[PDB]
């Protein structure tokens, strides 16, 4: 399946969340 990514910021630090 096609990869997936989203945004994950905890009010200060942003992080990229991806899975299979």
């Amino acid at each position: 399946s096609p990869r997936v990514c989203i945004r994950v910021c905890r009010n200060g630090v942003c992080y990229r969340r991806c899975w299979g």
